């Protein structure tokens, strides 16, 4: 019987971390599960006034040139794995809007790396290699574009118009390789060996299967081209006059397949039918024979095609042998047994459908706890539905997404909580509490602000102790420690037009004692947590006295942790 | 009392949360404490395009160049001392602004940078006869003018000001120079009086200086006197602002017509009007008390019928260490946060008053442990004469171990407390991001929202005017207007298709895309994102939205609808073709 506790009362703690995509708002969100409360916001592609992400020098360095963009469009959060189990190291997420992949360090809960994927448009589907560990992040670029895209050729049917499958080195966050494909890429997942990955494609469509070992072999042998000014190795996984690449096989699957999900037992890539009221089950164990040319037809790797309902979009797994698929049109989650569907495909009279649960309304993605791992525990399911209609109080023309928590621990799915969320997160990922280990206090050697430590060294500054103003032409570099309730530099004087950099090192050793730094009427704001160094650059374009203050309540005398910038007129 | 809202059940109250240092406003359901909406205000929102669209940047004015705000004090407009559900207002301490949110469309529709001040902190609204004025404190003393000739805070022209904004026009109404600085503020239930705590009577910049005086004060404003002086022309102006400026400073021990200074200990913080209209209650912070100012003794105070300003104090209950804010159940009880003792203390106001007169009575009813270091607190409808005594939210700054660890930065703990009975009962710990500080609740029936936009809504009326100059009917037209190096694309949109699915421009052209969502169905939002150009906005049913960007990259560039709107949503795409600069006339 499905009978888990859903109430986390005061003083009790949640059992799982939930990492939510920030949707069109561009951040990542940390929730407690089963309470479904938001514990933290992690800025990624958004500009965060609170912490200064997008304003500070540390964040803009990580964002690189893409720091000029104030927007992102997220869908697919995933956690790094070792031996097919979450290892708690990194979270990765896509940006469809400006074609990026971001990495979040789960010990500090900050974005620490970001890459603009070269020569593509719109990074949408994203999942991680599972085995032996997450060596690659796999990222779909959705839209076909000309190559080069220099304005001479606009024809999307041109032989050099295509999109590409993208592999990013998870640890260095540099491109590993790109594979040109036929069609548009939708979603993607990886097997439990490291050899295979797959993606659904549109524009009978197909699942494209990648022999990653073959791609890697060709990269090591130098058998690749490069595109534009990117050194990324580029392999051609397209068909040519009906001849296959060594890198890809195209498996025909009903029109416009959508979700592409690897079962936790490693047996299946499951492509959701969308327009077809079905899912197609690709047997991963038959893929070696497919690439060796031992099979008669690419369709032979299909071992199941359960008929489930109207509008199947995504599938997840309880680790007990059941799959759970969203039905967008029927507005349900359908629970079905995978091995029984396989036997049905062979012609046996067996009902593989176990239950349909109405959800509210029009579900897109769904996620069961630990479903992307061989430890899928079958305890919780989140279905993320697009049209909340009357499930929450009206709040004007815009509506929240309805992310519904479902107890799947027993034979019967039970709906237990409706969670409204902002800007359509689309998908989420859960981890056991003991799978995530966070720092309470920053390490002074942390790579996040290591470039700022290096700049301080060029100025002769010991960030742990010093309170000094460095003059350098029209550049002014203030360095200070902060200890509640006092800034280490409480006043400084500059010339109108000077470019001011303020570097603050929080030397409080008490956990949870955050400081802020805001320069009034200059658009300057940032947070500095214990033992962190943060810095921000602005031009003092207004003569006169200009106050700065600590924004984060840190002390009974917080309101008086302030300072003065005096700007002498030109 | 209903604590938990199950699937298909609805919340009983709207909660409007300050977005803290993050700069937005958040709409919550109460008592579930789930977030139903975010309303962008001083932040740049990728999802809806606030801060990127022409409509939002027009509202923000020149302050659209800032990507940050710092919010604390959300309040709802009132008619005859009851919420009327028309507007919400909130402060920006970071760039010295006040913003207005229209509660029917749940959008910020007006914003003002308060002139000649720094840091808008305390904010509350006139209650009676209605919210004519928004009252806003500027916290920091600055020179006037602030041209960089004088930096001395002790100069006779260094001061801060109390600010009145016309709530309906969102233009400045007046400013009152005060002594000291300004912390928090509230208004009475007659329209005559407002009041503000001051923590820096010493006009210092260092911590010890700001703490020297045994008592600072709460300054009381005679708004009737201020209005009379404005109407009489007895005022000055500062710089190029035409806002009437009145001097509410003392000059050699003689009061102005506009103010009275009530001595109150010490670095007082909260300034809360009781829901029965009897008291301004100032929280003592460094003094373990609150001071109770009898509003009905204030006319006598300004009329010289009292010998000492302290004569308007009729209670000073000792409550605990670090009183910060007070709220009211409408049953005669006040609830005050104790930041150091980490508690909410429930106490009876009329009994505190009797104790001040010497009558030994125990006005303290209950002390509830909160977790940890509470700042502001808010009981449902507490700023109105309808204070219903049902729910209390105490917003604590250090959540410590109350939630799962999430790294060095911790959430705020907003704790929901049942006060409908004699005993306060903690029912829910709510984690929030970037220290909201305070919130305001309203009954479900006090808020009425629109699901579909009116085509004449002032939010995008400037865009309609622009379209008209191009001869555009926004409800029908799908046209590309060319004007030199400017391109103005106008399109209707109806799920799952953009009305204009491709268009061609020259490299370097300034492209404005105006989209009118002509779907007439609730909750069919469209999006518009131009890939790799930093362009994103939302368009809700019957809304017109527009965004301007430079086509600086030759080649083909996809745009797509970001918001799920239709089963064929992923087909709602289009293409911008950018002809390269070397094929067009060359400039320098
Ligand atoms: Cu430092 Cu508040
Ligand atoms: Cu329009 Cu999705
Ligand atoms: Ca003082
Ligand atoms: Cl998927
Ligand atoms: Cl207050
Ligand atoms: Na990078
Ligand atoms: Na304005």
């Amino acid at each position: 019987e499905s009978k888990q506790k859903i109430h986390v009362g005061p003083g009790e703690l949640d059992d799982y971390y939930g990492f939510w995509s920030g949707g069109h708002q561009g951040e990542v969100r940390v929730l407690g599960v089963p309470s479904m409360r938001e514990l933290m916001r992690i800025p990624v592609f958004n500009v965060d006034s609170a912490t200064g992400w997008g304003l500070t020098n540390e964040s803009r360095h990580i964002m690189g040139d893409s720091a000029k963009f104030l927007n992102g469009d997220c869908h697919h959060p995933h956690i790094s794995m070792t031996d097919g189990k979450y290892d708690g190291k990194y979270l990765f997420i896509n940006d469809k809007a400006n074609s990026r992949v971001a990495r979040i360090r789960l010990d500090i809960m900050k974005c620490d790396k970001m890459i603009t994927v070269p020569n593509v448009q719109a990074i949408h589907g994203l999942r991680l290699q599972k085995v032996p560990h997450t060596k690659y992040v796999f990222a779909n670029a959705e839209f076909i574009i000309p190559h080069p895209n220099d304005g001479k050729v606009f024809d999307l049917q041109d032989e050099n118009s295509y999109t590409m499958y993208n592999a990013i080195d998870a640890e260095t966050m540099e491109m590993a390789f790109q594979v040109i494909v036929d069609g548009n890429l939708d979603n993607t997942d990886a097997d439990y060996t490291g050899r295979f990955a797959a993606a659904t494609c549109y524009n009978r469509d197909w699942v494209v299967v990648f022999d990653i070992h073959a791609v890697e072999a060709a990269v090591k042998a130098g058998d690749f081209i490069t595109l534009g000014d990117s050194k990324t190795p580029v392999l051609d996984g397209r068909k040519k006059d009906g001849k296959d690449s060594k890198f890809t096989r195209y498996v025909p699957v009903p029109k416009n397949p959508h979700g592409c999900n690897t079962s936790s037992d490693g047996k299946y890539f499951i492509a959701a039918g969308k327009l077809s009221p079905t899912c197609s089950m690709i047997a991963i164990d038959k893929l070696p024979d497919l690439f060796a040319g031992k099979l008669a037809d690419p369709r032979d790797v299909i071992v199941g095609e359960p008929e489930l309902g109207l509008g199947p979009l995504h599938t997840t797994f309880d680790g007990r042998g059941n799959a759970y698929t969203t039905l967008f049109i029927d507005s349900q989650v359908v629970k079905w047994n995978m091995e029984e569907a396989v036997r049905a495909y062979k012609g046996e009279k067996v009902n593989y459908i176990k239950q349909k649960l109405d959800v509210h309304y029009q579900p897109g993605a769904l996620h069961a706890s630990l479903c992307e791992t061989n430890e899928a525990d079958g305890k919780w399911l989140v279905a993320l539905s697009k049209f909340s209609k009357d499930r929450f109080l009206p709040v004007g023309p815009l509506h929240p997404e309805n992310d519904q928590l479902i107890d799947i621990s027993g034979d019967e799915m039970k709906l237990v909580h409706d969670g409204p969320t902002f800007a359509e997160p689309h998908d989420c990922i859960m981890a056991r509490r003991d799978q995530i280990k966070t720092k309470k206090i920053w390490d002074r050697n942390d790579p996040f602000f290591a470039p700022t430590v290096e700049m301080a060294k060029k100025d002769g500054i010991n960030l742990d102790t010093d309170n000094k103003v460095i003059r350098d032409g029209n550049k002014v570099r203030v360095y200070m420690t902060s200890m509640a309730p006092a800034f280490g530099v409480q006043e400084f004087t500059v010339k109108q037009g000077d470019e001011v950099t303020v570097t603050i090192t929080n030397i409080d050793q008490i956990e949870d004692v955050s400081h802020g730094f805001v320069v009034v009427n200059h658009g300057v704001s940032m947070e500095i947590s214990p033992q962190q160094t943060s810095s921000i650059t602005f031009v003092a374009d207004k003569p006169g006295l200009h106050w700065y203050y600590c924004s984060w309540f840190c002390h009974a005398l917080h309101m008086e942790m302030v300072g003065r910038m005096m700007v002498e007129p030109a």
